[PDB]
């Protein structure tokens, strides 16, 4: 079996009988394929349990994602192979008016506003691999540090600076949020973790197998911020938005690291010094791209590779050759 | 009038007639200062809403606070002059078991535990200064980015990637976490903004006005360090935990930067850049904190102020004159 709960927000105003009309496909469709649960509505905000067969189950939620009539949908559990069913049928409630609203649905109901709202905004600032992990049930403040093998990424925006004196403060965040935009769908979509920005920096990580994973990436924002560049409108400050990208391979440690008031969940180690120190070596270079000769020789892809001179770093152990990518240049 | 709202974690179990107890002398002292609201209580947390006037309402949450039967006390909302009371009394609820389960206290009740379960493990990793504008019922969201004039602190741990290759990985995050325990606690306490942790370093920020808070806590943060070293166990690694500081002033941006699955509310600006830069000054000078003359004039108490040298930074646009404190060395 299987029981997933998530909480969505309305992609727009529903009225009444548009969502008593949600309630009615729903209870057609979970009649039809087994599946028991509840879905309340409150103040533009769903939250529902379904629980039945996790092939039933994993195709109900998919056309729910597919939905445009919320967004935002974040899973809060998903509980594979559940033994016991936690409801016998499948109904909906609109909370929002009463539903008989005495001394205990009305806190209640305040606390899940209340609750609900403060839950929202605390995902924005929440690393977005945190999660996940809270959905498969086990907590990740509990998860013990390791030793792990990482491709590590730096990027930097180049000039930055220079948009903080010649642009009002509200444009300079808007170029780089839209900056550390582009890098992390990017990123994400190749399998890494964005884990921290570092003022104009985004610094992430592959697994320690998927240098052709970190470099494809690194090529497509590059392509992105050159498409982005050309498209921008006239006068635009997007048109001089330019980035410069380092990686480097090594063992690191992987855990909570921090306070009371606040930890991450990050890495530590030299691979990320050796990262940032090759990333900085893009503005003396003409390639926008370096990374070690570990990062090159871990990757399985016949990438066009070029060796850059002989390299001459300090603070590691060894001036490591260092490469990057020229295709047709 | 005001009206507050939050949850709090047991300290310890707590039995049936010990949280009944709760309500009672809740019920009394709250009906003496016309204070109305609910008190939930589910597995392991409590909920309660309380509302009255700002000065009974401001004496009740304090002794709330100070009572050791709960901690991880969070509040959810502070809502300063409200116009209608909420409540007609005030009243105690223990959902935990059953209180009339129907189709409709079984799921709300699901929902506020897996919520609940959530909201605590996001708050971990949240940015410690996120809750309180909550609270104050803005959304950080929507706080628009603006020039400020801030005292940015850095601090980085002296000769870390040793600790990692003579300890096991465990031991080497608990060096780290404590070091950023003492340093958070400082800062906290002085006014501060721990904002962003990188690897061992920490940056925090200050008001600009504030140069001599940022002082007190850097010489309080190296004076806790040294009486940590000294106090430790025999062999504990926590007697080689050394930092330096650096401390730069400077016009920053201040907002919210990143993508859409994650942001920061932080700052940016060469302030940083000079704190970091001074920050590393630290391992070439026998002193273990330096900072800007901008810093140094910025101070209004006669601190012991050393001059060192002359300074010769790169990357600025002047070689500022930098300074130190040499208390009776
Ligand atoms: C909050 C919300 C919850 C929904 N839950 C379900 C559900 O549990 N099962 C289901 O089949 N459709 C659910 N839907 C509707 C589906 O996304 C989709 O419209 C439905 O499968 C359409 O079925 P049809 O192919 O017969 O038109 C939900 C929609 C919303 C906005
Ligand atoms: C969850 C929890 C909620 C509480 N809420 C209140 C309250 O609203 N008003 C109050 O006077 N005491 C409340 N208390 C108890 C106070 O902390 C304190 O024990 C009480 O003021 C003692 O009153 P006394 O001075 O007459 O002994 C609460 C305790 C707990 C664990
Ligand atoms: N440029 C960087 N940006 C982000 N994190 C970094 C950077 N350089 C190092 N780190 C992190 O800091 C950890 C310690 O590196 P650091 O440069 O502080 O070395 P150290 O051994 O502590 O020596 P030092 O006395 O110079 O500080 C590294 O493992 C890495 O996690
Ligand atoms: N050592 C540092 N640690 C943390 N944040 C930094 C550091 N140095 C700079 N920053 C942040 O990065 C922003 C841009 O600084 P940066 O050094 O990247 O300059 P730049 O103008 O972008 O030039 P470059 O082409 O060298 O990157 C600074 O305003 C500051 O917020
Ligand atoms: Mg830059
Ligand atoms: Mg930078
Ligand atoms: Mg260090
Ligand atoms: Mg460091």
């Amino acid at each position: 079996m299987k029981r997933l709960t998530y909480i969505s927000k309305f992609s727009r105003p529903l009225s009444g009988d548009e969502i008593e009309a949600i309630g009615r496909i729903s209870s057609q469709k979970n009649q039809q394929a087994n599946v028991t649960g509840v879905l309340l509505c409150l103040d533009g905000i769903f939250f529902q349990i379904l629980e039945g067969e996790a092939e039933k189950i994993d195709r109900i939620y998919e056309r729910i994602l597919a939905d445009e009539r919320h967004t935002d949908i974040l899973c809060l559990k998903s509980e594979v192979e559940v033994q016991e069913r936690m409801f016998p049928d499948w109904s909906m409630q609109t909370i929002n008016l009463d539903e008989n609203t005495d001394f205990l649905i009305r806190p209640i109901k305040v606390l899940l506003q209340t609750l609900t709202e403060s839950h929202r905004i605390l995902e924005k600032y929440t690393q977005p691999s945190i999660f996940k992990i809270i959905s498969q049930g086990t907590n990740p403040l509990n998860i013990r540090p390791k030793a792990v093998e990482k491709i590590v990424f730096f990027s930097d925006i180049v000039s930055f600076s220079t948009f903080a004196e010649k642009l009002p403060v509200e444009e300079v965040v808007s170029v780089v949020n839209s900056y550390f935009s582009v890098c992390t769908a990017i990123i994400t979509r190749q399998g890494g973790e964005v884990t921290k920005f570092i003022g104009d920096c985004v610094m992430a990580y592959f697994d320690g197998d998927c240098a052709d994973q970190a470099i494809q990436a690194s090529l497509d924002i590059l392509m992105e911020l050159e498409i982005l560049r050309n498209s921008a409108p006239e006068g635009s400050p997007l048109r001089v938005l330019y980035s410069g990208i380092g990686l480097a391979k090594g063992k690191v440690i992987e855990g909570n690291i921090g306070s009371e008031l606040k930890r991450d969940y990050t890495i530590l180690g030299d691979a990320v010094n050796v990262a940032a120190r090759l990333e900085a070596l893009t503005r003396q270079l003409s390639q926008a791209l370096v990374f070690s000769s570990e990062v090159k020789n871990s990757a399985t892809k016949s990438w066009n590779f070029i060796w850059l001179t002989d390299s001459e770093l300090k603070g590691k152990s060894e001036s490591i050759d260092i490469y990057s990518i020229d295709n047709e240049m």
